[PDB]
């Protein structure tokens, strides 16, 4: 006999719509079985539930038996499996048979590819029999139903293509438990939150917002060790009332972590008061911090710490910028209410990567959304078939993480190969490119940037609007803006802050032909020859004479680096 | 029933940090039953700790059985296994059942990768069965839970690649218990030598200081073989009172220790009294030089006594090193003010077998910090999903114990394997070293050093700055050096040494453009053309006049094998 367990449906939310589906369908033949045997209909069978790792799959399925009421038969992927070539069928014989003589049940099988996978993929004898075995037990089911057996097999998979077309053809209904967006997260937040006193500086939503690639269990997790953070202050007044009871001197002291524990093993039959003490925001942020998250080793790429501050001037084009991209993100409501489709890409063309990585990492910064850079002749191969499907590839990784910003640098390769016929493999690749950009658009979230040096050769057909049709002109000479971007790099930095030599570098005639990226270097190279003077003139002095070290950097160190570095 | 064990917990020490988070997710749920109980909030289950064999997890786990007063349930790896095909895991359900209805209790599970080891690797059907009784069990503790049952499980392994991957899930808390300290081993000789009488010359304390990669077993052994090694002079003894009852004159011998054995056979029932005699430090010293862990296939590797005068100019080269690996290490202070990221690696390229391990060494040295030396080759397995793991493995283990340099000689291998398509597994191991790469910049101690032989074929992402960015050239191409290396080579001869002609070979045109591999062949055809003069001389005279033999080599010889090769 096996009776059903006590899970929490309070748990899982997020799930309205699918949860409802599958409360119809499951109902009506569990609950009211009289009703079903008195019309002689027919009803649901078998519910497969697919979607990623940790969606809540085995969770969902604990959930409704307890909720129903119903017995609960556990099918793990090798718990039927034996020694001998007859004991894994015959263990999946008496499931069936136990199972219809004993009703209402709920059969769950969960981790299923691992049981029936193709049968073109297995060359095995066993694996062929045993898909071979489930099959005769469903026909079973069929015919014995019509008397008063109520059973419904629930099943949960991971992946939908490694299943075997023949048992997908069995199973009637499917449900879709999908990725957790910002909306679900909040919900989940929600969830886990309501059995604890939460302060009002904490907003559930910012959490949400900032918390990219977590799971259910990822989220579990953030708010069990805001629990654990909470509670170091009650820690830190058992450690100084202890040192008041039994003070022991320094006998009991070679370090901190062991003083600490001796003094806890005196006490042992000592009961203390805990104090119900409520969260702070900024405890949750700290926690957030130190959690991990799933998707980290794709495609991801990390958003910089450059701000609007980092660039100088470019007003009109900030302006222009915060339009297409902030304003349908952060102003839905906005968009939706005037009539007009959101954005779908830019092109931007002049200066080089400097510009470029100044722009893209700002942008994306600020709507503190993802992030994804390819750079141009790095996806090319000699073959024929894995280039297009790398393109299409990243897409589909693009389209997963929403928000997202998808950045090409350096198009001149790709774009110019179809005004006039030459190579087939390039004309493949950009063909596979405009179809890519068509599709996406109507559901948008993903906005595609796109960067050259070179604008003069470039095919009409990806410039019209739809695909890259913001084009946007990019400059960079100017000598206010150097000394903004000067001042910017030497802010972080912590005396002697001299402003009047970081404006006579700017004016200088080698200056004037740099970027943002040679500005940056020539920092580093003057920070470099500061530390030369620093060690030469130390290690003289302690050798032949312990003194103490200078960080500081003056306008000798700034010129004699100036005098080397050259542009691009 | 099952009352707590009485272990000192003044014996272990050296892990100060470890046991503070220990403490911490311990303390509260065990202690302060009531208080959780009331708050409705969630705590930590599953506590894994991870290291090499004899590092003290077993004691540690028994040491806070019995200082926080719990009851302890000690799970060994063997232990639950029995007879007939469902014993094993009735009896994980009672072990799991008597630990949740009496609380509060530790569940200690040691050597768990014999248990729950891949179950891929696992071709039985028992051993799959085991794992999902684990699983099991670890959800109904879950259940249970907000009612007042109150049970953290303890798990000690000593690899984490042979566990399957769904434990590893499952487990929350992870605890490094890395490389055995100074003090540590110390402490280990102390509670070895308790039953033995040792010498006033004897000081622990010099032993556990030169005693770098031992562990708690090797410790023991050193111990034992100190033992073996006094008792020498009793053996001398007996064998002298042997030869004196038994004569047997000169026909019990043929050689030594034949006769020793021949004369103990003899005696049998003769039983002699055995003086107890005191240990020495020489003994020690002795007993130390015969023991060899050697830890893992390289493992720890002591810093040799290669310093900078060992190396012949490359001064610039010297500078721009200290600059890098010994700035950060030894001015902290000094970077952290600047402003500047610390170094995470270089790249030492050039011509085959110029030193290029000799210069690697001298830095690390010199730094007095750790050095571990991973070649080409010695890194493969034949198996799939461990080759990732065991590099995560090495950078933790590298960050356990920082300062320390981790160089990787010949990387013409893993390297070039990103411009072409070739295999999947190529793929996921060198984009796991991009990923370990980037992560080590800020919190830094470990630099990683690489170093080859040929420098073509290799991805521009690993030499990008943060990574191995820094590329340094190097070469060998002086006389002083040449001179050194011809006295080493003719150093292992065994009368003429001659000094004189070992310089003037050095001077000569065609030895400026060699190297190290040119210089032992010019030896070796040098040795063969002497060779060809014995033998034609010798046979002339023998035939026509049994002389001696001359293996004396003269200059001629060395002029002609000069005059013919040539370099590479
Ligand atoms: N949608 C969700 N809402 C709340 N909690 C969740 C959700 N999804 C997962 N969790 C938490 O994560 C845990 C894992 O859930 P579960 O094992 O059901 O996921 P799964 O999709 O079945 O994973 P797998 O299929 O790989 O076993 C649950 O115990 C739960 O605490
Ligand atoms: N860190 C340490 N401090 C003091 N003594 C130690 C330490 N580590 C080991 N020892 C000594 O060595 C013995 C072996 O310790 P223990 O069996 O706990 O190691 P282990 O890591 O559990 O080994 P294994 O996991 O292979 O069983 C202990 O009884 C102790 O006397
Ligand atoms: N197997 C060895 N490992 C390290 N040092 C060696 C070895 N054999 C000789 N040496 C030392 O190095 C000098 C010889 O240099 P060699 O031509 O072997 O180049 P190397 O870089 O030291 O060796 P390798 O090229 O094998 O790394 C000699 O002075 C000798 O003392």
């Amino acid at each position: 006999r096996t009776p059903p367990t006590k899970v929490s449906i309070l748990d899982i939310a997020g799930v309205d719509d699918t949860l409802q589906r599958l409360l119809k369908e499951v109902w009506f033949p569990l609950r009211g079985g009289e009703a079903c045997e008195k019309m002689g209909y027919r009803y649901d069978n078998g519910v497969l539930l697919h979607g990623p790792s940790g969606c809540g799959k085995t969770t969902l399925a604990h959930a409704i038996a307890g909720s129903i009421g119903v017995a609960f038969i556990p099918v793990s992927a090798p718990s039927v499996i034996g020694g001998t070539s007859g004991e894994s069928e015959k263990n999946i014989r008496d499931v069936f048979d136990e199972a219809i003589r004993l009703a209402p049940c709920l059969i769950f099988l969960d981790q299923i590819d691992a049981i029936a996978g193709r049968r073109e993929s297995a060359n095995k004898g066993m694996e062929s029999r045993i898909v071979a075995e489930i099959m005769n037990g469903m026909d079973r089911i069929r015919q014995n139903t019509p008397l008063g057996k109520n059973v419904v097999v629930l099943a949960a998979t991971n992946r939908p293509e490694f299943l075997d077309p023949a048992i997908r053809r069995r199973f009637s209904v499917e449900i879709d438990m999908g990725m957790p967006s910002e909306r679900a997260r909040e919900q989940i937040l929600r969830s886990l939150t309501r059995d604890l006193s939460l302060a009002d500086d904490i907003n559930f939503k910012e959490l949400a917002k900032m918390t990219p690639g977590y799971v259910g269990s990822d989220l579990q997790y953030v708010v069990k060790a805001a629990v654990s953070e909470s509670f170091q202050a009650n820690i830190d007044s058992l450690l100084a009332q202890a040192r008041a009871k039994h003070p022991a001197d320094h006998l009991a002291n070679v370090s901190q972590p062991q003083r600490d524990w001796l003094l806890l093993e005196a006490h042992r039959d000592e009961e203390v008061s805990w104090p119900s003490t409520k969260i702070t925001m900024e405890q949750f942020r700290k926690a957030v911090s130190l959690v991990q998250p799933a998707s980290k080793r794709e495609g991801f790429s990390t958003i910089p710490d450059t701000t609007w501050s980092h660039v100088g001037a470019l007003e009109d084009v900030r302006k222009k910028l915060e339009m297409s991209i902030i304003g349908p993100i952060k102003n839905p409501e906005l968009f939706t209410r005037v009539g007009i489709k959101p954005a779908a890409g830019i092109l931007l063309w002049g200066p080089p990567g400097c510009g470029k990585t100044l722009v893209a990492k700002a942008v994306a910064n600020e709507s503190k959304a993802n992030f994804i850079s390819i750079k141009g002749p790095e996806l090319l191969n000699k073959y024929v078939g894995e280039s297009e499907r790398a393109v299409r590839q990243l897409f589909s990784r693009a389209k997963s993480s929403a928000p997202c910003i998808l950045f090409f640098d350096q198009m001149d390769a790709l774009v110019p190969r179809r005004d006039d016929s030459l190579s087939d493999a390039s004309a493949r690749v950009v063909n596979t490119l405009l179809t890519e950009l068509d599709g996406v658009g109507d559901r948008s979230g993903i906005y595609v940037i796109g960067a050259t040096n070179r604008p003069d050769m470039i095919d009409e057909a990806i410039r019209r609007p739809g695909r890259l049709g913001t084009s946007i002109y990019v400059g960079l000479p100017s000598a206010e803006d150097r000394v903004k971007i000067l001042k910017t790099l030497y802010r972080n930095t912590v005396q002697g802050t001299t402003d009047a030599d970081l404006e006579k570098v700017a004016l200088d005639l080698r200056c004037t032909g740099f970027s943002g990226a040679d500005l940056g270097n020539l920092m580093q190279a003057a920070a470099q020859a500061c530390l030369e003077r620093v060690y030469t003139q130390r290690q003289q002095k302690r050798k032949e004479g312990e003194e103490e070290i200078e960080p500081v950097i003056t306008m000798e160190d700034w010129e004699k680096a100036l005098n080397e570095v050259k542009p691009s």
